[PDB]
């Protein structure tokens, strides 16, 4: 039995079925007050909601999807007819997120793609996809500088595709930030948000010296 596991349980028994407003307000809930977890949370979702609006894609594409809060909090957004792409490397959280989506209903609107995503990426021009209406980066931070290039390369990108990066300073994402931001291909624009909380694995090395070669 996993957290993943106990926030979907959560969802079902608290959020209104088929609402997806209700299921992030569910998850909010439950990792405010039960557990935290690594979902973009509120006052992040609040800045997606505004960047969504603006930009008015037909077609998003995310990286890292977890439990699916980001990809509910993006697809309820959509007009009829678009569509959101998620990509989720770990096949028990691809499934924790299906589950997340079609109870909030938004199974037809969401389509996942269990893979990381360097591989994913050069194949998406075989799923009826040309160009991408906006991006959101939220998966491993050393993947978001190639996986972008990786999408410039596979001709995913159209004048005006949106990148949206998360934590791009906490853990921070310096190498990607000044690639966008020096590069007269991309204009950049920062929004700070207030981070109560994060926990990240990470780990010591302990490399013993036997005598050189
Ligand atoms: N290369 C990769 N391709 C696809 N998913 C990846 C990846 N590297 C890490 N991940 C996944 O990225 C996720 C980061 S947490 C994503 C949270 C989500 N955006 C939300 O706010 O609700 C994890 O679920 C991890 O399994
Ligand atoms: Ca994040």
């Amino acid at each position: 039995d996993t957290k993943e596991q106990r926030i979907l349980r959560y969802v079902q028994q608290h959020a209104k079925p088929g609402d997806p407003q209700s299921v992030l307000e569910a998850i909010d809930t439950y990792c405010t007050q039960k557990e935290w977890a690594m979902n973009v949370g509120d006052a992040k979702g609040q800045i997606m909601d505004e960047v969504i609006q603006e930009h008015n894609p037909s077609l998003v594409l995310e990286l890292g999807a977890y439990c699916g809060y980001s990809a509910v909090r993006m697809a309820r957004l959509l007009s009829p007819g678009a569509r959101l792409l998620t990509m989720e490397k770990n096949p028990d959280y691809a499934a924790i997120t299906q589950q997340m989506l079609n109870f909030a209903g938004l199974q037809d609107k969401v389509t996942i793609l269990i893979g990381a995503s360097q591989d994913l990426i050069p194949q998406l021009k075989k799923y009826d996809v040309d160009t991408l209406d906006l991006v959101f980066l939220d998966h491993w931070k050393d993947r978001y500088l190639p996986d972008t290039i990786l999408l410039e390369e596979c001709g995913l990108l159209r004048k005006g595709t949106v990148l949206l990066a998360d934590n791009v300073i906490v853990p921070g994402t310096p190498d990607f930030l000044a690639y966008v931001r020096g590069s007269s291909s991309f204009e950049c624009t920062h929004y700070s948000s207030y981070l109560e909380y994060m926990k990240v694995v990470d780990g010591l090395e302990k490399a013993v010296y036997k005598g050189p070669s």
